[PDB]
């Protein structure tokens, strides 16, 4: 028992890992096969992040411009290519630590891990959620650039995140390993707001049933509520709306519990409505959003 | 900016994670040189875990009972010793992973990150500490003894736990990796109530520190204490004291943001006596404290 946020072990990202340096600028970038992904705005100095023609800088920059280190040894740029917001450099080597990969465009409310690096070297790892407004509310300090979010089925990893920048209100935007921003965020240092970050409903019941599960029971009550009468109060909470296809997702927490999804929903509606009240759900005084239903079967079941 | 609970890269541990069967007890060893280490109750059946006599069932047992199998692969056991809580099984293979590792004992207090793993293969990683009772609250499930705690110094793994047992009340009991208990706890299935789970002081005010680091600075107030008055405010709060060396490791986050150490006890005096009036410090709504002073600037930092 015990229930904890939990990161995918990072071992076969760190593999991966490599420096990438253009003139002053240095950023991690991601080596897979004979493949280095970094964030095209390593090209970029500090004088033009305010307004960046992208196109324009690329073309003065040659293979010879990107300085590609893994480890203590440099590798051969022997071509390079703008594919949305990353750049692409093909090097002479494939990655020889290269894992089954997969690059993953992932939805809001969905989680992964994320091995935040420096110079091309890991120093942590992290479990995060894409948010409903599609920002991350990662740990990144300047040089994260680079650094890559992902989930792993058994020997596989999904790429699904790489970082790009900080915005104003300290969150973090990123672009997917094709190179497109989650959400309306730019690779420019310009006014950028985010929009509502609103509460992932889905996670939190799946975090409820979590709790259950590990002997937290004290929120459970007497009550049902419908879909409807549930997302009126998440609507006032500023909750994502509950749909039938996350009751469905939700189904095997249900069976394991033998708590209803609507029961759940009344006993989440009463917490939002009455508060903790000085309690606690597995050690957090709010409720926690950033375990989907996935993690909770698979945090609760050993999947290696 | 942003502020995570971060967890070392888990790569350099799950190099050395591999399954040893016993019987029809299997759990997880760790693989350093030509030694895998595994805690003794492997040679345990469900009945002799209410009273084992660990040297009379070891007699029982020959190199030839212990399966190690790291991968796909089985390792030849040529020797078998007990240190402590932990068997020592000599293989004929120096781990090819091996890094560079030192076997440390850490105080309560102190933090590492967890590798979880089932038959040999990691799961997951979560960032820990060692409870002033010498409990972890951890997520682990049957099969994951034998799971290590850990931190990472550069490129030299600091082995610090071994995972043993889950007591009754859920929270997870260990050895260090000479094979002796944190805390007074036993590897026999009997009643182990913990002690109080004090909160770490010094972490409550390395955490808020990294809030002040990060934008949070609402809790900042306008008064000052003594380490004596502190300690009265703590003590009723089932705080641990806080002593003139946690002053001394504060300094340089005090240093840093200019808040001497003294005026952040009576900031946190304040949250102790006020609650927080549902406000967040770093996203959470209870005061942190499973990051040291260490962990605040390192991550503030960016050390790979
Ligand atoms: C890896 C580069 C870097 O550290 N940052 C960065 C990104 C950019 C763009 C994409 C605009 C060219 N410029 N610099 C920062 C960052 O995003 N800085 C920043 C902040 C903190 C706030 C508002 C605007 C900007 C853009 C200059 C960075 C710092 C921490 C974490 N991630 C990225
Ligand atoms: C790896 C073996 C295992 O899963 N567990 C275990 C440990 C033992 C001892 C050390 C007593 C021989 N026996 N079984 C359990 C575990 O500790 N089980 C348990 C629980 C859950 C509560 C009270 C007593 C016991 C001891 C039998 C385990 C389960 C989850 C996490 N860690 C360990």
């Amino acid at each position: 028992s015990g229930f904890r946020k939990m990161a995918f072990p990072s071992g076969k990202v760190e593999g991966c890992m490599v420096q990438v340096t253009c003139g002053t600028t240095t950023l991690n970038g991601l080596w897979l096969d004979d493949v280095v992904y970094c964030p095209r705005h390593v090209i970029c100095t500090s004088e033009d992040m305010l307004n960046p023609n992208y196109e324009d800088l690329l073309i003065r920059k040659s293979n010879h411009n990107f300085l590609v280190q893994a480890g203590n040894v440099q590798l051969r740029v022997i071509g390079h290519s703008m594919q949305n917001c990353v750049l692409k450099l093909k090097v002479d080597t494939a990655n020889p630590k290269t894992p089954k990969y997969k690059f993953v465009r992932i939805q809001p409310g969905q989680t992964f891990s994320v091995l935040a690096c420096y110079n091309g070297s890991p120093s942590g790892v992290y479990q995060c959620a894409m948010r409903p407004n599609f920002t991350i509310k990662g740990s990144f300090l300047n040089g994260s650039c680079g650094s890559v979010g992902f989930n792993i089925d058994y020997d596989c990893v999904s790429f699904c995140y790489m970082h790009h920048m900080e915005l104003p209100t300290g969150v973090h935007a990123g672009t997917d390993l094709e190179g497109n921003f989650y959400g309306p965020f730019v690779d420019r240092q310009t006014a950028q707001a985010a929009g509502t970050d609103t509460t992932i409903t889905v996670n939190v019941l799946a975090w409820l049933y979590a709790a259950v599960i590990n002997g937290d029971r004290w929120f459970l009550n007497r009550f049902t509520t419908t879909l409807n009468d549930f997302n009126l109060v998440a609507m006032k909470y500023n909750y994502e709306p509950l749909t039938q296809d996350h009751v469905d997702i939700l189904g095997p927490l249900s069976a394991q519990t033998g708590i209803a999804v609507l029961d759940m929903c009344a006993s989440l509606k009463e917490l939002l409505q009455n508060g903790m009240n000085g309690r606690t759900i597995l050690g957090s005084a709010l409720l926690e959003d950033e375990f989907t239903p996935f993690d909770v079967v698979r945090q609760c079941s050993g999947v290696t």
